[PDB]
């Protein structure tokens, strides 16, 4: 009671990965194929065969040259082990590699002091105190005015938006939703 064909891509110390496929045959023989993605090696792939014996859950593969290797089949998974039964493993990191890509377009929420005047909207962000330009948007500007009443003062605003590049190439806040102005409050309040 166990499957007879396994696939998977394993880590390559010198490439994108190794396309691995193990085939367990009825006649107690096996054949393995390894293909190197992103190869800089002559034979982009090489296969191996031999006979296999399986104990309870363990599996021992003896190749065409008598060289052994071990696996433990837990479900649909086939784990590579050392002869003691421990799984062979590698430690993985989490590092962002320098690359160049465009500013995200995913909207995020922002809390800031919005201020519009003479076709120029600015938004002093409560969180970083930094102040960016807000892409012109009729409705937003209307609402702002309608909320600042008898005063030319900046109004707290909560809007969804993302940063984009505009002309004058300069960062600018582009709204993604109607705003929600809060006239009486400022950043400190809640």
């Amino acid at each position: 009671p166990m499957p007879q064909s396994w696939r998977g891509v394993l880590p390559c110390a010198d490439c994108e990965g190794i396309e691995t496929s193990l085939f367990l045959e009825k006649d107690g023989t096996w054949v393995m194929n390894e293909r190197y993605l992103g190869a800089r090696e002559e034979p982009s792939s090489f296969a191996s065969y031999g006979t296999w014996a399986r104990t309870a859950d363990k599996l021992v593969l003896t190749d065409s040259k008598g060289e052994k290797s071990y696996y433990r089949a837990k479900g649909d998974a086939l784990e590579m082990l050392d002869r003691e039964g421990n799984p062979i493993e590698s430690q993985f990191n989490y590092t962002l590699e320098a690359a160049q890509s465009s500013l995200p377009m995913t909207p995020m929420t922002l809390r800031g002091m919005y201020f519009y005047m003479a076709d120029a909207a600015t938004f002093t962000d409560c969180a970083t105190g930094k102040r960016f330009m807000v892409a012109n948007n009729a409705e937003l500007e209307r609402s702002y005015l309608a909320a600042r009443g008898h005063s030319e003062k900046p109004v707290l605003l909560s809007v969804e938006g993302h940063f984009t590049l505009e002309g004058n190439p300069t960062k600018v806040l582009a709204p993604d939703t109607a705003g929600k102005f809060y006239p009486n409050q400022d950043c400190s309040s809640l």
